[PDB]
């Protein structure tokens, strides 16, 4: 699919959104649900 040739991405511990299993942007996306500036 458009997110990757084999699919099977990780899913967020707070919402419906997806990232690559070792992506650094996931840590910022989670810290944003935890309310960090
Ligand atoms: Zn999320």
């Amino acid at each position: 699919g458009s997110s990757g040739s084999s699919g099977r991405a990780m899913k967020c511990p707070y919402c419906d959104f997806y990232f690559m299993k070792n992506g650094s942007d996931l840590q910022r996306h989670i810290w944003a649900h935890e309310g960090v500036k």
